[PDB]
Formats: structure tokens, sequence, C-alpha cells
């Protein structure tokens, strides 16, 4: 549950996302 800014973006891991995003099931930074 932690701030991360919505956009489309394939995620490999929540280390792949920026800031504090995290790898939602789609695949996706969320």
């Amino acid at each position: 549950q932690r701030a991360c800014p919505r956009i489309l973006k394939k995620c490999r891991r929540d280390s792949d996302c920026p800031g504090e995003c995290i790898c939602k099931g789609n695949g996706y930074c969320g």
C-alpha cells in the first residue's frame, strides 16, 4: 500500500518499479 504514481510500465519485479511502486498481478507497476 505504498505511494506510487499510476503508470503503464511492465514490471519484472517491485525493484523494477519507480519509487515505492509495486509489481501488480497484471505485470505492471502500481
